[PDB]
């Protein structure tokens, strides 16, 4: 619940140009797929500005073009080696609409009464008009507020009956058909997932290299354990992200947390559902509980979400993203719309140069010692271990923490305190070097199995070097054995003769 | 340059919703006026949301309706007089316009050559256009960027002649005519002050009760001092507030701080003259001089600034106006289209709103440490039991600093330290009690003249317990003879018998 | 439990001699009165050399001679008015002692059976010998440890009887007659005080001017409030500071202290009740819980103890002292035979000079930082405001804190937070003025009655300027009204016109 | 200059007793070896009480029992070999005495004049007395003081020709004949080493395996190199120890440490070159600086130094051995009259429990913090390993840190920031076995060359099960490759199977 950044920013940064790669920065950027941004030369235009993760969801679009959207990404993948993309999923889920209208449109006065029925078969007009949610009546009470067109109305609940609900019309505003609706403080009853997200994940999303699955309105951590219950051994390697949108996610996000494999802060549903004055305070404690734990957490930034002019960022995009790395998130996210609908690349490049300032500025040395301290006294020989690691590196200047894992369980620990150098994992396992893609700065390379460690490393080493994350003189730090008993941690210097 | 602040944050805080009066909030809102708020309603609504000070600029309008717009604020003082309003004056400063054209529209074409000439009278076309800046081609060399209608255009300088350069247009857009234009990393070589600012502020702001002119455009502490020379003893109280916009007011900042009473971060030509990325690091960089420095600043955040649709603010809007506080801001600003137009009662009122939930998260013990630790060993008298007021009242968990001052100078060295209860400054200097709103957490009441210390102490604990600011067994901070020999501090425990 | 000092020992110190007036210094020096250091001139001697409280016991001595000591001691005061002197009766309290025997010397070997019998006029041998304690077979057991003649001989309890127990001699010695006798980790049952202590308090210390009360061998906190009740209000206004002498004490230390008013670490009984290297935890442990509380103690020290040869002190002998001032005690003692019998001047003067040297090397932020953070959130107003008077008084290098207080409650919660600079306490009370001498850096000045605050502080002020406490440029903090509602701190600058 | 050392003393620690074995300590013991400490059956009663290495001066004794010292302590080591004893030899250095007399006793009176001749062979009185520092006229001045007999008088310089000096006598005493001198403040200019010495070094000490020398009266860094130059080669394996003794030694101190392997506080001349009050001062000093620069410290503390009664050590005894384990030093120090004359074993004894009692109640955690806060950003690669073990041995309770070192480099990098642990050193060379005695907490065991690592380790692993050094369960943290490029820091966790 304690939170502490320490920035450390000098007038030398703020003249001196950035000219360093855009894909060495540490945080990593969530880039929604949309339609136009899925020319496969535009998706490798995405991955040189920063793209590190590709979002979908199966809300719309094709069975064809969903698994041409894959091949496009698989193949724009074989265009840039060195980038291994990670590939998640958005469920659904629960989701609340309304009915249709008479006119299609109607005038609702503030102070009259609306009537909210069951039947979704009903056409409605301004004095009754038919909710999705057929369970309404029995989750709303006399005074709850039901919120319509994303806010536009907001009717406070005046009687609950078996088959409707009658409300008072607060504001008055003109609404559409099939608008979406928020009960704020009501626990939604609605099955996590669907049958059609069930088999579109089991038969369609994992046999396609999908990694993580971001559940739309998780509410308590049964919803996820019941998720990953169905997703069953065929699915035993893929990260469950709940996305916290509502009341009863924040209520008890500590246990979501538990049974979580990261978190995503959705750009949607949490903003109808919590004060808008109370989101920031939402976000900042979700970042801190996640980093306490070494959980990841993705965050939704704007940036050239609205132009109504040509793509120059506002500076409240500049600060969300700024501030959003200096909380402490993993990922920053592009959402749908964000792309701007004409400019995703300039958008993720505005992103990149944003995180690399903001990383720059970080005092890591105070950042660590903040960590330290606000982690409990009984860690593990592992952590023990992946602790010294990132502090030896500090120390000395290394220019790498070179991180042999398997299940990624390495990586995940260093990443936990946060370093100033990129953490190099390498893993023989294709599943482990695209589910930590997440994690701030690490960055995997995939190695073959049963190699000595001696051998995994200096290969590492002359890639490295290749790909200037290292030169000649360097230091870097090799950390390997984590699983024993063979807990080790080791520095080398960067030669060739 | 370094730069911390301890947020806690709770889940109680982010469930239970707040009912505190918006008046009460520590961080102060500078809301500029308008056409449409202006009416002696509105402004009234406008102070009930949480307006401090009132922000105008002499650019537009009339002679009748600049002191129309004085008196209806006069006289909405007068409807709310718990209610002590700062006038603030904004200086037009030196700004550069391009020429006339042909069309009064050309399409300027990516790689053409486009002349700049310095005669404003030549009517231009996509070849040439002519720009208001006369030293234009003194003072921008070959490689400089020259930016045109906010950013829509660059061009890079090739040429400069006598009374013209040539460029080479980077980007294709089509522009307008009288556009603004920038010159990043370049200093603009115009009076910081013109001779229509000059008698605007001598004959016709300082009579009618200004309190701060925002001085535009504030490239060096000469800028600073130049302006102050010519206000005279006729405005020796009134307080500069230099306005950083460029790269030269960001290169001298510290001496630019050093000479001023204030600075005010604009919404405007400082996202044209810095790269968007770097704009943020300016933002924190100068809030913590100011803070360390005891200086208020005003920090311009967006809310409802752009609404398609019905007024509910943006994510970005609200962790902007959020993350200002956090990071030290005394005032965030609502500039003149962020009222929306239509809505701003109601983007002042979701600020205070905002103010209040960030103010709440403070670790004020935290961040009293860190500003104790940034400040330097040899503190005067006056400091140290202005210090001593703030730290007797935090851990007394005092409701109230009372501050008997007649310069200010006393309030000033409290706020510094950033207590968590209000300072409540007592002057009998009309010019002071309207120049302290513009620091955090200072609500001021005059008093009169020749009164013992004693009598106007509890006759200021009389109207705070009738404002709501202290109840009985409450302990207040007494704070007075700072000038001495008299630097006092009292602690007195609210009772009534 | 936790402990912490501060010290920054510089070269220039340990080559720059001293030549501070020894009386200036903040460790008080308690000096026990033997029979030698009773010359009128001699005190006198012992005040310029740094003696603050005299210390006596009613052990040996007439009934003429205890009083001939008290008029020397207020007549030896007459000769130097600006030394006011603390007096400590030290009680006998429970006391353990061996039998006469035949020889009147025995050598018991070791391995041989030793009986101790209750029957005291029993004339023993090296196979029986008589014990005081009566109750000596109701309080030891079977492997409990018996010591006699200061240790010399441990025997090993093998049997409890009616009235004797039969123990094995674990070391062989030869015993004089009418040696003492320790019972290391067994209570003793006797009596707190006497019948002759109880009527030497009541009618002979309290009408005498005594202030302390050194209560031999405390055991519990019943043992402190059975002799607070027998001295009525009588002596309501004498301090009583518990002997921890034993295992008992120090089990029960904490809720002895609560009903202490100090504690005194007497050299004696501890060292045989308590294994030699476990005493410096106990010692060190009971400075910092009476710091902790802001109880003073008194610490015992050796200081030309034992010389063969000419009085120059062993290194073993200053770290002692000097360790003592940096552990935190507010008193350093001289016992009875540690004035060499015939150098108590030389003693207590190199005391002084140790005393002056380890307070110079004290960081006093840092000490007083160390306070903050070990003593509970909720403290009072007056706690706070004397808090307040110390910071102020190091920010500003203030030469004194001038406290003003009838029973000597707020120069308590000052010297609590230890300041660098001397407390010039104020007191009417002539009990407090002789009382306050226990507490480090405590002076105390006697002022008239129904005088105005003002008047007193600038007549303290003269008075300062007239001992050299305080000059001309020099600043000192006024602290009053600790009582309220009247809780006052003040700066006020040294001037004279 | 900054000193700190934080203690943790608990009530359970003053009343448990302690069963450690005493050997198992971290502080080491240096044990002057006299006449009666000499038998090898008590050799090995003090090997079992806790020394760890051998101090002689070859200033009194024959040739043959100097060496029939050395058997007896090569075969104590035999019936003994899990301790490896360092053999220490103290040098006489410069030293000054004065002449024979007529009387061969003369009663100086306070006030009378003194001359001082450098003819050796006058036989004085009271009126004239020889001096054997031939340039003593040469180095004092008037107003400089001379000591006499361990500073029994004291004499002002009021004279000083070419062959005497005259001083007037400022307290009356009784002199013998052939006393010591001292000289404060004034360079005693005398070669650093003899002819005998240099003889007893090169062709005695360093064929006998003497691993120390301890060179009294060391006033210069040339002093140091000048005995490291004339040692040469057939010593360069040799640990030069000065003796710091007078103000010369102070003032030079840091450019002496620069140039020494440790320092060694002597009970001798620096009690009479400096105040007695001023020299706690410099022994903390010094111990600081020392455990800053990573060189050990041997610290001299009395204990049973004085006995007209049975050996039972006073409180200042107890406390000087405890704060100076407190204060940091590496080795407390047993001297030639401290065994007692007759009680050197039970010296040592409560020695080793003091120390054993001083390192529990140490807070290793705030004191790693404290070091590392206290040296310099630029630390190496193989100091950041170093550093690495010590803080992941207190993470995870690790038992031992393994420390794989031939010069005994790695082994003194892990004790310089003071593990709560055993740093286990494992050595090829003999040299290096015998001379990381001197460190805190190192305890060595010699090794084969030409052996893998990994051997070494479980090797080591095993005769630590062995010793009681660690059991099954445990981690012990592996480090070597310490010269690179193979800088490494290993956990393993004690099991067989
Ligand atoms: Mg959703
Ligand atoms: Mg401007
Ligand atoms: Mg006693
Ligand atoms: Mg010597």
């Amino acid at each position: 619940a304690s939170m502490q950044s320490a920035a450390n920013i000098t007038l030398r940064q703020i003249l001196e140009p950035n000219n360093v790669n855009l894909r060495s920065k540490k945080t990593h950027i969530v880039c929604t797929l949309g339609p136009a941004a899925k020319s496969v030369e535009t998706l490798v235009k995405l991955i040189d500005a920063g793209m590190d993760i590709c979002r979908f969801n199966f809300s719309h679009g094709s069975h064809e073009d969903h698994k041409e959207m894959f091949n496009n990404v698989l193949k724009a993948q074989e265009l840039r080696p060195n980038c291994l993309l990670g590939m998640l999923l958005d469920t659904k889920g629960p989701e609340i609409r309304t009915g249709f209208l008479k006119n299609k449109e109607v005038h609702l006065k503030e102070g009259s009464k609306l009537k909210l029925v069951t039947d979704y078969e009903f056409l409605g007009d301004e004095t009754c008009i038919a909710c999705s949610y057929k369970k309404l009546p029995q989750s709303v009470k006399p005074g709850n507020i039901i919120l319509i067109a994303d806010g536009s109305v907001s009717c406070k609940v005046l009687e609950t009956h078996e088959d409707h609900v009658i409300t008072e019309v607060l504001n008055s505003a003109v609404i559409g058909e099939r608008k979406n609706m928020n009960l704020p403080n009501v626990k939604v009853d609605l099955p996590i997932i669907s049958e059609k997200d069930k088999n579109d994940i089991l038969n369609f999303a994992i046999p396609m290299g999908c990694n993580f699955i971001a559940a739309s309105f998780i509410q308590s951590a049964d919803d996820v354990r019941l998720i990953r219950n169905l997703l069953g051994p065929r699915g035993r390697h893929i990260k469950i992200i709940p996305k916290i949108e509502n009341i009863e996610g924040i209520i008890h996000f500590d246990k979501i947390l538990a049974e979580s494999d990261g978190i995503m802060i959705a750009r949607g549903d949490l903003g109808m559902e919590i004060s808008p004055e109370k989101v920031f305070l939402a976000q900042k404690l979700m970042i801190s509980k996640c980093n306490l734990q070494g959980k990841p957490i993705i965050t939704a930034t704007q940036m050239l979400e609205s132009m109504t002019k040509n793509p120059r960022p506002t500076r409240a995009e500049v600060t969300d993203v700024a501030n959003a790395v200096l909380d402490g998130t993993d990922c920053v996210m592009l959402s749908g719309e964000t792309a701007g609908g004409k400019f995703p690349v300039e958008a993720v490049t505005i992103m990149s140069k944003i995180c690399l300032e903001a990383e720059a500025c970080i005092d890591y040395k105070l950042l660590y010692q903040s960590l330290v301290n606000a982690i409990e006294t009984p860690i593990s020989v592992q952590e023990a271990v992946a602790r010294s690691a990132v502090e030896t590196a500090e120390s000395i200047q290394a220019s790498l923490i070179i991180a042999l894992t398997e299940t990624g369980y390495t990586a995940r620990l260093i990443a936990k305190y946060k370093p100033s150098c990129t953490i190099l994992a390498l893993s023989a396992s294709d599943s482990t070097v695209k589910c930590l893609n997440v994690h701030r700065g690490v960055t995997c390379i995939k190695v073959g199995s049963f190699q000595g460690t001696d051998i995994v490393i200096r290969n590492a080493i002359e890639i490295a070097k290749q790909r200037n994350m290292a030169k000649v003189g360097d230091s870097v730090i090799a950390i390997h054995g984590i699983k024993g008993g063979t807990n080790l941690m080791k520095v080398v210097q960067i030669e060739l003769e």
